């Protein structure tokens, strides 16, 4: 089993590796002095989840009306900067602000855990030590360079942090100094953050002026077997198969490769995705985040949102509504923690108990509209 007694020898070993890669002993002592193993970070790894979260729950929180209103506020406030970012990297401002909204809520996301604690612990314990050692050493190089200046910086357990939720190795490779002050500051500089977001997408293959894709309508008998991010066909093949834009307009046709996504079955919402969707997808390597960015970018361009409905009687609910649901559960005597809007195991267990009590099916523990409307009390 992991034991805290091994941590000092592990940290001392990493000092020699750090020195070999140009991190000074002074830097290493300054940034790692009083680091302690936090073995609780391993509780979040190779943890089998008890609950399944469908795509429409991710989208209800990532693309909620507050995310859309906040994004339109940022497009207004940062208009001139965003034009300069688009001019310098060839990525449109709606895409850049959509990524900023989904990844960090425009730089407002609470980092639960100190970066250097998570990464040093994961460098010394568990089954991914070599990977996390690279991330740990990349963080120390960024601190030595003064790109990062807060050794107590917080982020995800896996080391994603700042406006962009880059991991340290991504930060090293992709971060830009947009404002030209000699610092690549993705924590405190909105210019550096938006420029780095754009640079990430450019490096991932973004084609200037091309769409991510769009929502489409497929015919009743469209074969679900043809769908998937990996299964591209020329647009002419999709036209031949009766695929159309959701407003009935034809596709462009010709020879450009595109995939159809049917994340919720042959008559659920359908998406035609181009190479720029693949660039977006690379940021989180998860359809939930990739379609959140694409659909938020559609809302920020003044789109009304998804035309098709998800196959549920229980639509997802906003971040504000998740807080209302958590307050409702606390009011009914479920000790689920703070009403922070994060739907974790404690909340989902209380939802499932209420679903079974109320005869709601499925008793899936989802934070959906059905349980919200059932449990809301006074002044939600
Ligand atoms: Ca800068």
């Amino acid at each position: 089993q992991p034991d805290a007694s091994s941590f000092p020898s592990c940290l001392a070993g990493l000092q020699k590796k750090a020195q070999a890669q140009g991190i000074s002993a002074d830097s290493y002592e300054r940034f790692t002095s009083g680091l302690q193993a936090d073995l609780s970070v391993l509780d979040l790894l190779d943890a089998q989840p008890e609950f399944t979260t469908p795509l429409w729950d991710y989208l209800a929180g990532l693309v909620d009306e507050q995310r859309v209103s906040d994004g339109k506020a940022m497009l207004a406030q940062h208009d001139k900067l965003l034009d300069q970012v688009a001019a310098r990297y060839g990525v449109d401002k709606y895409t850049v602000v959509a990524v900023w909204g989904v990844e960090s809520d425009y730089g407002r996301i609470f980092g639960k855990r100190p970066l250097l604690t998570s990464l040093s612990t994961l460098s010394c314990y568990g089954r991914r030590q070599s990977f996390f050692q690279g991330e740990f050493l990349a963080t120390l190089k960024l601190l030595q360079a003064g790109d990062i200046r807060d050794a107590g910086i917080t982020g995800s357990w896996a080391g994603a942090f700042g406006h962009t939720q880059f991991m340290p190795s991504t930060y090293a490779r992709i971060a830009v100094d947009f404002d030209g002050d000699g610092r690549r500051d993705l924590v405190g500089s909105v210019p550096d953050a938006l420029g780095s977001t754009a640079n990430y997408l450019k490096k991932a293959g973004w084609r200037t002026g091309q769409p991510w894709g769009y929502e489409v309508k497929v015919p009743a008998d469209f074969p679900a077997s043809l769908a998937g991010r990996g299964k591209r066909q020329p647009l002419s093949a999709w036209v031949a198969r009766g695929v159309r834009r959701v407003d009935g307009q034809p596709l462009p046709g010709g020879d450009e490769k595109a995939a159809i996504l049917l994340p919720a079955g042959a008559q659920g919402p359908a998406f035609l995705v181009y190479r720029n969707y693949d660039a977006i997808y690379s940021y989180n390597a998860a359809e939930s985040y990739a379609l959140a960015i694409a659909l938020l970018s559609d809302r920020l361009r003044g789109g009304s949102g998804l035309v098709a409905s998800w196959p549920t009687d229980d639509p997802g609910i906003s971040r504000l509504e998740r807080k209302q649901l958590q307050k409702a559960l606390l009011a009914r005597g479920y000790d689920i923690g703070e009403a922070d809007g994060l739907i974790g195991t404690s909340t989902r267990k209380a939802i499932q108990a209420e679903q079974k009590r109320l005869g709601l099916t499925p008793a899936d523990g989802r934070a959906g509209r059905k349980i919200l409307e059932a449990l809301k009390g006074a002044q939600p």
